[PDB]
């Protein structure tokens, strides 16, 4: 199943070596946990918080923070990026 990203998630996948213009939702996730890990959007002390305030991973997401253990929250904010 291949989706395709509004731009402002497509800027961001492309951001991290993303290529194309559609994706698996695999593909998908792994660039974004890569942009996550590259900038350390994470908290050191407990990693499974993001903090995105101020960064283009809040702009679309539409909030500062979440939690890695919240898969509905992150696909119902993907979803709305496709």
């Amino acid at each position: 199943t291949l989706v395709r990203p509004k731009p402002l998630l497509l800027k961001l996948l492309k951001s991290v070596g993303a290529q194309k213009d559609t994706y698996t939702m695999k593909e998908v996730l792994f660039y974004l946990g890569q942009y996550i890990m590259t900038k350390r959007l994470y908290d050191e002390k407990q990693q499974h918080i993001v903090y995105c305030s101020n960064d283009l991973l809040g702009d679309l997401f539409g909030v500062p923070s979440f939690s890695v253990k919240e898969h509905r929250k992150i696909y119902t904010m993907i979803y709305r990026n496709l």
